[PDB]
């Protein structure tokens, strides 16, 4: 195998042979790629597009060279809330923290921005760049952690640095989500494309997750409260792929300019003020995709079906800012926190 | 304008805004732009797809960026015989045969390349020609001989970023495009050889709005010539407008032939199969050789003349066989070698 090889493969428009794309993930990790071969893979895979099968070899070589969590230290039913990354309000973020709320084990894993996720979350007060074992005491002691990606990703950094270099998206960018170094087995995940997100759902059913790859018929990479959305349905090794309706549940159309962020602390604002109560198009989004990730979480243990389901998860997601559950937990996570 | 912007509509499989290729290439010959980002560029341009005034604005950049030949010393009239390469195919150096049986026909000509089995170039050297001058005597070789060589990394130095990133990636690209579109003397006429069918179109296409008379040539067997054995597609590039046709040699008694009798080797054997072909051996060759010299007259007699297809074809393989069985070619080469050597 050579890059001539599989450049050139991928650039004839076709799909690569087994162990492709995980040999040139491997070159890239042990910095044995040349910027120029990188870049010219992660476009070229884009151009092609990348399958199931590919993405699926990119992420696990990645994992296998990512910092681990301590063995037997996160729940069998930990969930992630995450998007692929329109200058909103981090709905996942305040997601995550409204799921956790609830009492479910939530570990989210990021980066400071491409406000992104964990830059709201240092305006916040917490901190986002812990070592293994403190992220695992988070977890047991207040429900919730953040893995920071480069501290857990240390060999990714000369793809980083190429992805920085060239700007655009590419493949490289749907790995946040199936990187995360705790390994939730569920998770709500968020994708700005549609085709892209059948893809990243195939990757997830060969996990055996249990897990709902969400897209707003709008271009959101979360559901969304404007319109319809799609999602994946993904469980048992198979997906289930569905049209989604808010009506449904009584949520009022909203406008995508409703849900506008801005600055870490505009978006550190908006948090607290969800979290304390301000009814909204932004809270209805992120009780929205709270129950989503309740529901997904659902999928690991109960039974329970899709309709019964989503009724509980918007009670929960609801109860859980209403009760001050939410707001009470970050305060919390923050606590934590400074108490090294 | 960004490597964001530029990048995010290659991707999206959209043409670029005029202006953002060259603006890229700009950034290239400048030193600006980093490995990474050429990188992306070639593949991305490839991948969507070049259109002819993406490519001629990548073009125009590139000799803007170049060392100027010395005025009136390129004849209005001069030719440049040349393919792409990367055919997979590895035959012996039919165009740098062909060049020289072109110029000893009277056809000024200027070629432009590099090194690589074994490249025009490295041909040339094991012939005894000095490929490696500046412009005052590729001009000078020019007047004295009928045909010069631009070494292509002396005229383009600014290009070296591109072409290191071009070798990383092995791959070929957009880029491989522009060597027969930067030859540093400006021929108005050609015979330009391409690999890939789909990006002969496009070629064609800038040498028309350049309003050049020009044949790219197509072997319907992969060749990046025209070919003995089996028909070629042949683009005319004729008073700015392009013109597809299917040219088949035996309508003029070529022999069907076969490929692996066209094959090359090392510099020594290249060498050795122009001494042999210049000193009046006959066979696939030669054949090819004169099939292909005669390509390169005609599109000569495009700059000046309206003259008919089939004629020109038929002057064009008298001239180039004549140029041959006079011993003018055998002569021309001696010539060269000899304008070398008096350098000092
Ligand atoms: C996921 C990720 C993102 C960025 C870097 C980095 O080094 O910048 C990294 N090492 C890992
Ligand atoms: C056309 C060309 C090809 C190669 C180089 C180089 O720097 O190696 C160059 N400077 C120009």
């Amino acid at each position: 195998p050579s890059w001539p090889q599989i450049l050139g493969r991928l650039t004839d428009n076709r799909d690569l042979a087994r162990g492709q794309a995980a040999w040139a993930m491997d070159q890239i990790m042990t910095g044995n790629a040349r910027p120029a071969q990188i870049a010219a893979f992660a476009v070229a895979m884009t151009m092609k597009a990348p399958t199931a099968d590919e993405v699926g070899e990119l992420a696990g070589v990645m994992l296998s060279h990512a910092h681990p969590l301590p063995a037997d230290t996160v729940p069998d039913d930990a969930v992630d809330v995450v998007g692929t990354g329109v200058n909103t309000v981090n709905l996942s973020t305040m997601a995550a923290i409204v799921v956790a709320a609830a009492g479910v084990p939530v570990v989210k894993h990021g980066n400071r921005a491409a406000s992104g996720g964990a830059d709201t979350l240092e305006a916040l007060g917490v901190r986002i760049d812990l070592g293994p074992d403190l992220v695992a005491r988070s977890l047991a002691e207040v429900g919730i952690g953040f893995c920071f990606a480069p501290r857990f990703h240390p060999s990714y950094r000369h793809a980083a640095a190429v992805r920085r270099e060239i700007g655009v998206p590419t493949v490289f960018n749907l790995l946040g989500p199936l990187t995360n170094p705790a390994r939730p087995r569920a998770g709500l995940i968020g994708c700005a494309f549609a085709d892209l997100a059948e893809v990243m759902a195939g990757v997830f059913a060969a996990r055996r997750s249990s897990v709902l790859v969400v897209h707003g018929d709008d271009g959101l990479d979360e559901l969304t409260t404007t319109t319809t959305s799609t999602i994946w349905r993904v469980a048992a090794g198979s997906v289930d792929k569905l049209t989604f309706d808010p009506a449904g549940f009584g949520f009022a159309r909203a406008q995508l300019d409703q849900l506008a962020g801005g600055d870490a602390q505009a978006n550190a604002a908006a948090v607290r003020a969800v979290l304390g109560g301000a009814r909204g198009p932004v809270r209805d989004a992120v009780v929205l995709n709270a129950a989503g990730a309740i529901v997904a979480h659902a999928g690991l243990s109960s039974r329970a079906e899709w309709l019964p389901a989503w009724e509980e998860g918007l009670r929960r997601a609801s109860a859980a800012i209403d009760t001050g559950a939410a707001e009470q937990l970050l305060a919390r996570w923050v606590r934590f926190g400074r108490q090294i």
